[PDB]
């Protein structure tokens, strides 16, 4: 049937909530001046990334974090990392579901580790996206929303 549809801007921005900490606190993490170290900008302006949905940050014990791994080797965004949040906002997914599945190392998951060779079964998605092996990731995404 002639049906366009009036979906040609998706909405890849709003507000991103900061809870319940996925990761074990042992597990690498930056901060907020930490981040502003890292690329060299304000604080504010990582607040942006966060707001434009670049970028998701989680609490522990009171502290606002962000997990070392959303960070490639070379210290940039995941690009597709905006990307899986794009379709997980849309089906309004909060920060703390985000790192939930992704954390979750998947017994029908086999990758190679991020920095080795080597395959491991049963690993965590976020080496998948770490070593660009990310479309697994995005499938995942797909998956746990629609």
């Amino acid at each position: 049937m002639p049906g366009r549809a009036p979906g040609s801007t998706l909405a890849r921005v709003g507000s991103i909530p900061a809870g319940d900490d996925v990761l074990d606190p042992d597990e690498p993490t930056y901060d907020l001046p930490r981040v502003a170290e890292l690329l060299g900008v304000p604080v504010s302006k990582v607040a942006q990334q966060l707001r434009e949905g670049h970028l998701v940050a989680v609490r522990r014990a009171g502290g606002v974090v962000i997990p070392q791994v959303f960070f490639t080797n070379s210290g940039q965004v995941v690009k597709s990392l905006p990307g899986l949040l794009t379709i997980l906002h849309d089906g309004g997914y909060r920060d703390t579901e985000i790192m939930r599945w992704l954390f979750t190392p998947d017994p029908s998951l086999t990758i190679t580790r991020d920095g080795s060779r080597d395959a491991v079964s049963n690993a965590r998605p976020v080496d998948a996206l770490h070593a660009h092996q990310a479309r697994e990731v995005v499938r995942r995404a797909q998956a746990m929303a629609y």
